């Protein structure tokens, strides 16, 4: 069918949603047209083989105070993650070492080097900042070096370089060093509110929803009602100067003021624009990509390693998989463990066979957490990447110099069009803290010039 609305929004994930909800609270109506038959996007709670698994984004740190702010106000809870016990790091050499310490249990000349890299990424991004990194006089010459080449410039030290690389490179970005800019590494230390920040998993990793993520857009969409259409791609916007016209699939057309386009950067294209968007948005929107990370979920009779007295955190920037964590639900008995392949990693896992990329990621957590990982009760991959409405996971950023040239640009309207995703947010960039807040920054906008 047709209907008006003063803005329509595309995708429902929680961006778009969040934008919805703050929309409706200052009197204007809304329509949210989503292409799966599922809200949520990126974040989605399902049971596979009867165990109840968080397929995308799951976690909250405390620095993320729009989306605790949420929770609350949606009256989803939290939970910490287990964390009692020692923590595993596996060197550059393949060698296993357990520790507990705030740094890990390196030689000296790493420890130092380590700790100079992390000050000097702090202050970066306190200078920098998350929200226009592009604006600092530094941001030409950060911007047009690869962080792996940055960390050449400032360290000898393979070992250190490899373990600040792990926590940006596949811990935020999901791309290898080589491809992405010194600039985009500040920028994602911003947004977490430091670099020290995105090294303590104690912080980054501390929490988890009751329920899981998927929760916050669930209820965000039962709010919403018959103004949540699910089903329904997004195939055309027909727009000018006074609003818009969205046309989906089922003979759908929302005729509005305003539109939101709530998805990541990188399916912009799936939607035909007449007229055609300006030239900058035709360039910027080919240098935006997704990352890519498998994300590995195995399931154990118990909690195993807590026995022998670990807490399920490993880090190891040379094997197959990085990191792993205990990813245990709330109140279940069985124990989980989350751990991720990233980047060019996670491409060879895939040019194996099924049953050779499990062998090869279960002897990983093994040599993590010993050898009753590879005897899990359920075992499963996340996999964005084959899905058509993500691509990929957990976020897109530019290619390498593409920050500086397009950033500014990158929330710019065009015309009656808005641009609301967590892969060009500030604070809370990448992860569900940043849909949140760039779908109410898009809802305050538009009802501002309303
Ligand atoms: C494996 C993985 C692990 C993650 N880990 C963390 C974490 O633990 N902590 C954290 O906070 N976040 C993390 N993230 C990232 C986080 O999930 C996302 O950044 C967040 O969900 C972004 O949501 P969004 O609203 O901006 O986009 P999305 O969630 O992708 O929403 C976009 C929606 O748009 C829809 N859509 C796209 N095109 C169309 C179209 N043409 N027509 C109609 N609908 C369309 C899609 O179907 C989708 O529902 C994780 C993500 C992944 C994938």
């Amino acid at each position: 069918p047709t209907l008006q609305r003063d803005v329509a929004i595309v995708g429902a994930g929680p961006s778009g949603l969040a934008a919805a909800t703050a929309l409706r609270k200052a009197g204007l109506s809304v329509a949210v047209i989503e292409a799966r038959d599922r809200v949520g996007g990126r974040t989605w709670t399902d049971t596979i083989d009867g165990a109840v698994l968080e397929i995308g984004g799951q976690w909250v740190s405390p620095d993320q105070t729009a989306l605790i702010s949420l929770l609350d106000e949606l009256g989803l809870k939290t939970f910490e993650r287990y964390r009692e016990g020692e923590s595993v790091y596996i060197s550059s050499a393949g060698e296993r070492t357990r520790y507990t310490g705030d740094s890990f249990p390196t030689n000296e000349t790493t420890k130092k080097e380590m700790d100079r890299l992390i000050d000097e990424m702090d202050d970066l991004a306190a200078q920098i900042g998350a929200e226009e990194p592009w604006a600092h006089p530094l941001a030409r010459d950060l911007d047009t070096v690869s962080f792996k080449q940055w960390l050449i410039n400032q360290s000898d030290d393979a070992e250190a370089r490899d373990n600040i690389g792990l926590f940006i490179a596949g811990g935020m970005l999901t791309k290898p060093a080589h491809s992405f800019s010194a600039l985009q590494a500040v920028l994602m230390a911003a947004s977490a509110g430091s670099f020290s920040h995105l090294v303590d998993e104690d912080f980054i990793l501390d929490k988890r929803v009751i329920g899981g993520m998927q929760q916050v857009s669930i209820r965000m969409a039962e709010a919403l009602g018959d103004d949540v259409f699910l089903n329904a791609p997004v195939r055309t916007v027909k727009w000018n100067e006074s609003g818009a016209t969205v046309l989906a699939d089922g003979d759908i057309r929302v005729e509005a003021s305003r539109v939101i386009l709530a998805v990541p950067p990188n399916l912009y294209s799936r939607i035909s624009y007449d007229p055609p968007l300006p030239r900058r948005q035709h360039q910027m929107h080919q240098h935006q990509s997704l990352g890519l990370v498998i994300k590995v979920h195995a399931v154990y009779e118990t909690p195993f390693w807590r026995e022998d007295g670990l807490s399920g955190t490993g880090f190891g920037a040379s094997e197959v998989v990085q990191e792993v964590y205990d990813n245990t639900n709330h109140e279940d008995d069985r124990g989980t463990l989350v751990a991720f392949v990233s980047d060019e990693k996670a491409d060879a896992m895939f040019e194996l066979s099924a049953e050779e990329r499990k062998a090869t990621i279960l002897a990983s957590l093994a040599r993590y957490l010993g050898p009753k990982a590879e005897e899990p009760v359920v075992y499963y991959e996340s996999d964005w990447g084959s899905e058509e409405w993500t691509r990929g996971c957990y976020t897109a950023s530019f290619d390498l110099g593409g920050l500086h040239r397009y950033g500014a640009d990158s929330r710019t309207p065009v015309g009656p069009i808005h641009f609301s995703c967590s892969d060009i947010a500030a604070e809370g960039y990448g992860h569900v803290d940043g849909a949140v807040r760039m779908g109410q920054r898009t809802a305050a906008d538009i009802i501002a010039r309303s």
